[PDB]
């Protein structure tokens, strides 16, 4: 339902309607972030290593794979996601594809 797009470097170039309501963000504040913004220690410190590691590796552990993780709202709460990553090329350059299941409600 939700979608996120990332860059290489991890700052969201895209955020869906839907992830807007989830977050608790608007696409114009999202947009120009590190995608690090949506999740709670010690994940937050951690994601641009996740990114850097699959980069200079291409080995994936969740794309291609899927997981349940925390995110956390723009209020601070925390909640139970479904997540689905893909990876893209444009321009000669990468792009990430994040599929946001909230299972807080669903
Ligand atoms: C908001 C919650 C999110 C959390 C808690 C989270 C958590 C993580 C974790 C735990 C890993 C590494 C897993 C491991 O090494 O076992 C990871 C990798 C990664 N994340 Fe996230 N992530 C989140 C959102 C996103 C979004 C929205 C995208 C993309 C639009 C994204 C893209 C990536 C990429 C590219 C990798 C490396 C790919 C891989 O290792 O397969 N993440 N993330
Ligand atoms: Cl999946
Ligand atoms: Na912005
Ligand atoms: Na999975």
């Amino acid at each position: 339902d939700a979608m996120i797009v990332i860059d290489g470097h991890g700052i969201i170039q895209l955020f869906s309607t839907a992830a807007e309501r989830l977050f608790g963000w608007s696409e114009l504040e999202a947009i120009g972030q590190n995608v690090n913004i949506l999740m709670p220690e010690p994940d937050r410190s951690r994601h641009d290593s996740y990114i850097s590691r699959y980069r200079t590796t291409s080995d994936p552990h969740i794309i291609g794979i899927g997981r349940i993780v925390t995110g956390k709202r723009r209020d601070g709460t925390t909640f139970p996601m479904h997540l689905s990553i893909g990876e893209m090329q444009s321009g000669g350059e990468p792009y990430f594809t994040g599929f946001v299941r909230d299972l807080t409600e669903h």
